[PDB]
């Protein structure tokens, strides 16, 4: 019932991004345009192409499906698109490869669809014990199952993970003081980016609690 | 021949995108769908979709054209494409507002070729006496020119800025002290994010020296 959380920060995402273009330069990869999965590869896309010097950046949504009974698992391009990047050296960016579910359909979706000359994959991260796909390039290999909380994440994360923790309370409790401390026993962390009361406020907001 | 540059962190980048969440909560517009300008928009895009709690992030490529002999400008969709976003609220996104021209452009793209319910902009930055469109939403009003230097854009900006300082000069064989003794003259920035070297190595590699 406790879920390894790993915080991340922006000096490491930048640190990541910057190892990640490092990897790309070593390997006299041209690239031409970076196709980012959103939404978590919007940032590294960005920062990869600031540091190889890539002025072309798409972007496509790719959503992730679980069917109920089955618990099958299928990821799907959402508000799918066709353009012509014959000539092109494509670098498709993502922040993470988990399961590799991802970057397996973006690759075949994007050589499908956008029918470049050639095709590549990096993620800042590469969880070697789940991944089914290994990515051409990746920053730093992970070799223990986490969740990778990403800056660009911390709102949705940190409403998540309070979610799970009050879904399993038998009576309704509103001490933030009792959820702060679930959320060091449950997820090791003494000190989230956001305040759990702005989460809370937030929720409200949003009709989660 | 100075020129009024800005360093911004990422702590700012930060608290801008959260500023400008902020104006969007308040003023209750429902977002379904964040379109960013590419590349620009990236960034800031990923971080208010964050803080509102939006899944769906599109992006479109906008490049920045000059006719030589007129000096007449052109903004332009670079690799167009249309979807269907019809019943849905979108948000345009970009970093900044400067003249005003690419969230123009951005609008009238989005209404043409997505066909959404509604479509609003925001802006990081909006320099009040450059801009001939206002966004509907900016997190930081500027009254005095300046070139804002992202932290995504680190690299390309400090390669352009040195660019600009050799092509005043003949001799050939270049002093890195004199070099950062120009950037502190024409750019007052003292401590570049990139260390200078950094740059001129990385400009040799792309062939610009
Ligand atoms: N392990 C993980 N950490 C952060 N984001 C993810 N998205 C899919 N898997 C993830
Ligand atoms: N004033 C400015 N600062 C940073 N980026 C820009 N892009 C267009 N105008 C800009």
């Amino acid at each position: 019932q406790k879920i390894p959380v790993k915080v991340v920060t922006w000096d490491e995402i930048v640190s990541l991004s910057t190892k990640l273009a490092e990897k790309i330069k070593a390997d006299e990869y041209n690239v031409n345009v970076i196709v980012a999965i959103a939404r978590g590869g919007l940032v590294p896309a960005r920062l990869v192409a600031d540091v190889l010097g890539v002025f072309d950046i798409l972007s496509i949504k790719i959503e992730h499906w679980i069917e109920t009974a089955s618990h099958t698992p299928e990821a799907k391009v959402k508000y799918p698109f066709k353009v012509d990047l014959s000539d092109k050296n494509v670098l498709i960016i993502d922040d993470i490869t988990d399961t590799g579910d991802s970057i397996e359909l973006a690759r075949k979706y994007v050589m499908e669809n956008f029918r470049p000359t050639e095709v590549k994959t990096a993620t800042l991260q590469y969880i070697k014990p789940a991944a089914k796909i290994i990515p051409d390039y990746y920053a730093e290999e992970i070799v223990s199952w986490a969740w990778f909380m990403y800056p660009w994440n911390y709102w949705e994360d940190e409403i998540n993970l309070v979610n799970k923790i009050l879904i399993e309370r038998k009576t309704k409790d509103i001490d933030i003081n009792e959820l702060k401390r679930n959320f060091v026993e449950s997820y090791g962390i003494e000190n989230p980016p956001i305040s759990l009361d702005k989460i809370l406020t937030e929720m409200k907001r949003r009709k989660i609690v």
